[PDB]
């Protein structure tokens, strides 16, 4: 595909390709803390990962998925500002060149170092294609990374980047609990918005956990020894794949705490 995050295909480009990017309902956007609406209706999130399962990891070229087998039906998120059950498909990061930018939301114009995107779909819709095109097809979990204590349950993840590098190499990745990625808390702020890569489709509700994990620094300096590029090209560092903050135009974010 032609985009990416170069200063010639990278985000200020995308809506040449994929006209949506200048849509009404685009993502990430920056959560202003005092404008958020408190919304005591919203209920807790159910996210129930038991059963999920691992399967591969990836390099896509512009990240890496954790992609998990989206048949096992008791792996799945609901609850919270959700109708009905949605499956888990894959995760993957976003992350800067340096530790204070990387994040794609904002909380209050603050940049993290790095968000983690669980992604999963509505399965009133079959499966993940049909999903994405239809306004309520998938609802994707965000969480803030910051730099302090390590993460146990990342380990795995960055361990394993080594052997992935290069676009287009894949390893073997069983066996790995997505819920030791997430924080104490489950309070969040939600929003309708879209897919933060191309092809930008407005087919998501965002649910953005308040809390950010911690990770340790050479935890997060391992996303950046990944390459963009294939085996045997120049090497090019992968760092800075993230979405800045779209117009949240006339949407409203509401909040499931204080
Ligand atoms: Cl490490
Ligand atoms: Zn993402």
């Amino acid at each position: 595909h032609h985009w990416g995050f170069g200063k010639h295909n990278g985000p200020e480009h995308w809506h040449k390709d994929f006209p949506i990017a200048k849509g009404e309902r685009q993502s990430p956007v920056d959560i202003d803390t005092h404008t958020a609406k408190y919304d005591p209706s919203l209920k807790p999130l159910s996210v129930s990962y038991d059963q999920a399962t691992s399967l591969r990891i990836l390099n896509l070229g512009h990240a890496f998925n954790v992609e998990f087998d989206d048949s096992q039906d008791k792996a799945v998120l609901k609850g919270g500002p959700l109708d009905g059950t949605y499956r888990l498909i894959q995760f993957h990061f976003h992350w800067g060149s340096h530790d204070g930018q990387g994040s794609e939301h904002t909380v209050d114009k603050k940049k993290y170092a790095a968000e983690l995107h669980l992604v999963h779909w509505n399965t009133k819709y079959g499966d993940f294609g049909k999903a994405v095109q239809q306004p309520d097809g998938l609802a994707v979990l965000g969480i803030f990374l910051k730099v302090g204590s390590a993460k146990p349950g990342l380990q795995k993840v960055v361990d394993v980047l080594d052997s992935i590098k290069t676009k287009g190499k894949s390893a073997d990745f069983t066996n790995f609990d997505p819920r030791g990625l997430l924080p104490e808390s489950l309070d969040y702020w939600t929003y309708p918005g879209s897919l933060t890569t191309p092809p930008l489709l407005e087919c998501v509700t965002w649910i953005v956990l308040k809390e950010p994990i911690s990770v340790s620094s050479e935890q997060v300096s391992k996303f950046r020894k990944l390459n963009f590029n294939g085996e045997g090209e120049p090497e090019e560092p992968m760092v800075d794949n993230w979405r800045p903050a779209q117009p949240l135009k006339n949407r409203q974010i509401k909040a499931s705490f204080k």
